[PDB]
């Protein structure tokens, strides 16, 4: 039989020959208010048809959810304080192109490398020329994707080397799993986001002398995801408050949650390094000549899924951040700046895909690590 190689080099589609991707983890739904079990949905026949039918779908998220494991198990094996922020985001793309066999918009990344540091809690990777070392005392949030036709997984850890952020970390990773188990089809979104919060605040951690209650960062949400789609629109709080908009059959979601020992509230800052094509703005002529094949290089390699300035740069483009900012001026791309908490705070996430199965929930990128 075909074995992954260490590091990893082979294929995920070339370890499955039948093509046929291993589940995630499947759970039952909760209760209803009533007290009432979904345990019918597990035999039930028409639920069992009607997942059947998608069952395509489900098997494309699962092989890049295979992906996303294997990767991120090399990357925990090395990702060490002294390396550059670029090195680690080179090095866990080169492992993730190689493993989701990377095929134009076909199969490939779905997002750039997160890797944001202490207090910014999202949307850092390294551009070019940033000279940020990883440092024994950050806190570094790993967030990236795979897709296969445009079925993202998006999953996150959180990487730290000195002990004393290991109950902030555990907190997070509570509230996470908490969001996950909440979870449902007929499930108020806004209930996940108060279960989220009750868990995350029932931790108190200590740092450098300094106690604190940990508190979600209230403006980072999870969200669904459609083809080619990384927020599809619906909105999973961290709080309470939020939308009584109700989870439905057959939707994806990103469960992330976000603690923080600062505000609770990110702002942008820093340099942007992510942007994406605005998912509803249709065909728009340009004459310009440097925005119209910046705009074509964006179709031809990204389509409406979110790149960077790295990733440009690997396709042999130059010079080309005022023809960036004209996209973004015209409402046809988005950028999506560091999303950074007070100076001094400490952040953390952990984050899984879901497919709300009309049979059962599953955790579809949920490995032995978390
Ligand atoms: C998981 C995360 O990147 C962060 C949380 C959430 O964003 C917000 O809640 N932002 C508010 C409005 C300040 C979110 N929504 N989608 N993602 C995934 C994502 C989006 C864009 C991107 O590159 C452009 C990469 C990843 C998120
Ligand atoms: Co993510
Ligand atoms: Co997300």
């Amino acid at each position: 039989p075909k074995v992954q190689t260490d590091p990893p080099s082979v294929p995920i589609c070339d370890l499955y020959p039948n093509g046929v991707f291993p589940k995630g983890q499947e759970c039952e739904y909760p209760p209803t208010q009533d007290g009432r079990t979904a345990a019918w949905r597990t035999t039930s026949e028409e639920k069992k048809a009607l997942d059947q039918a998608s069952e395509e779908i489900w098997n494309d998220f699962r092989e890049a959810a295979e992906a996303h494991r294997q990767v991120r198990k090399y990357v925990m094996s090395w990702i060490k304080p002294g390396m550059t922020m670029i090195e680690i985001c080179e090095k866990l793309e080169d492992c993730s192109r190689k493993l989701i066999k990377e095929n134009g918009l076909n199969a490939g990344l779905a997002f750039p490398t997160g890797c944001s540091l202490n207090n910014c809690a999202a949307h850092y990777t390294p551009n070019a020329g940033d000279t940020t070392v990883l440092q024994y005392d950050d806190i570094c949030k790993i967030d990236f994707g795979t897709h296969i036709s445009g079925r993202i997984i998006d999953c996150a850890f959180t990487v730290t080397f000195n002990p004393k952020y290991d109950t902030l970390l555990k907190a997070v990773k509570d509230a996470t799993n908490t969001g996950i188990k909440c979870a449902g089809i007929d499930v108020r979104l806004c209930d996940v986001g108060e279960a989220i919060q009750e868990v995350m605040e029932s931790y108190e951690v200590e740092i450098d002398g300094k106690t604190y209650q940990v508190k979600p960062i209230r403006n980072l949400n999870g969200h669904s995801i459609g083809q080619y789609r990384i927020h599809a629109g619906k909105t999973v709080p961290i709080v309470k408050g939020g939308e009584a908009t109700r989870m439905e059959e057959g939707e994806v979601y990103a469960i992330e949650t976000f603690g923080s020992t600062g505000k609770g509230v990110v702002h942008d800052d820093m340099e942007c390094s992510h942007y994406m094509k605005n998912f509803d703005v249709g065909h728009v002529p340009i004459r310009l000549p440097r925005t119209k094949h910046l705009l074509n290089v964006i179709n031809e390699n990204f389509g409406t899924l979110a790149f960077c300035r790295r990733w440009l740069d690997r396709l042999g483009e130059s010079k080309y951040l005022m023809a960036l900012k004209n996209l973004c001026d015209l409402g046809i791309v988005d950028p999506y700046p560091p999303l950074c908490d007070i100076k001094g705070s400490y952040t953390a996430q952990f984050e899984h895909t879901i497919l709300l199965r009309p049979t059962c929930k599953e955790v579809v990128s949920r490995g032995d690590d978390y």
